[PDB]
């Protein structure tokens, strides 16, 4: 069975996360990247 | 079977993801990115 | 069977996502991106 | 079984993830990431 | 059994990850990489 | 400042999320659930 | 300042995530969560 | 500065993260979980 | 400064994370949890 | 300077982590927790 079958000529693959970039002032509670969490 | 085919001659995947990207001031509670998540 | 045929000469896929971007003043409670979350 | 067939000329995967990149004052409770994480 | 058949060219991964990178200033609970921690 | 002041007398926040809930049968490309992605 | 002021008398905060949940037959490709990816 | 006050009588966090839970039959690419990931 | 001040009577925090929980078959590529990653 | 006062009567903390829990069959490659990797 073909469980992926990936033809091409040329395969890039990029990713980027980028958390909190540049910020003012952080007061109280801040969250950049929340992930299945809870506060 | 084929699960998946994939036929082209250039394959390009680019993901961003940019959080809380300039910010002019954080106060009390703030959330640049929840996923799934409760305050 | 064919679960997906991607036939075709050229495949990009670019996704961007930006989130608080540029932002006078953030006060009490702010969220610049809320997945299946809550306050 | 083919459970996975790569056919390309050039595979290129490249990630970035940056955590609390530039920050002009964090108080109180600050994440710049949180994984399944409680606070 | 073919688990995993990789043909390509030239095979690049280049992962990065940087955690709390330039910060202001961090008071009372700060978490720049939290995985399936609890605090 | 009063960035945000609750008042109440009893507070109760419950979220569910259930994706691919009960399926005939999924065939080629499916997704339960996609959250700024791409296919 | 008050950043954030939570008065109440109980705070009950409860999140249930699942995914995948009963699936008569995955074929191809299949998501039962994606998050900022791509594929 | 009061960042952050909680004020209550009793705080309940619980947070449920299931993938994958009971499926039929995982053929081909199948993802019960993608956080800022890609294929 | 108060940075943070938790008030209460009782705090309860519990977390779960299961990953492939009872599958039926797990054929070709398979993530039953992806963080930051890259296939 | 108050980093974080925790006022409480009863603190009960409880994390659970459980990958690759019942399996029916894995084949080729499968990942039942990733985080920051690659493959």
């Amino acid at each position: 069975d073909a469980e992926f079958r990936h033809d091409s000529g040329y395969e890039v693959h990029h990713q980027k996360l980028v958390f909190f970039a540049d910020v003012g002032s952080n007061k109280g509670a801040i969250i950049g990247l929340m992930v299945g969490g809870v506060v």
